[PDB]
């Protein structure tokens, strides 16, 4: 799936790796990555400051890229 055989995430794959492309890119990295190795259910439960962050970049970043 969406994992490497290395187990971090599959930044290539046209969706994952496009929203993961772009200076934001790094907070959408550092979020999903945070929630991968947490595995706790709810989508960022205790990785919460990456989602913000994302949140406040691209809510000032929209097409600019």
């Amino acid at each position: 799936g969406l994992i490497l055989p290395n187990g971090n995430i599959n930044w290539n794959c046209p969706c994952l790796g496009g929203m993961a492309s772009g200076p934001c890119g790094e907070q959408f990295k550092s979020a999903f990555s945070c929630f991968h190795y947490s595995t706790e259910e709810i989508k960022g439960s205790d990785c919460v400051d990456q989602f913000r962050a994302m949140q406040e970049c691209m809510q000032k970043y929209p097409d600019l890229y």
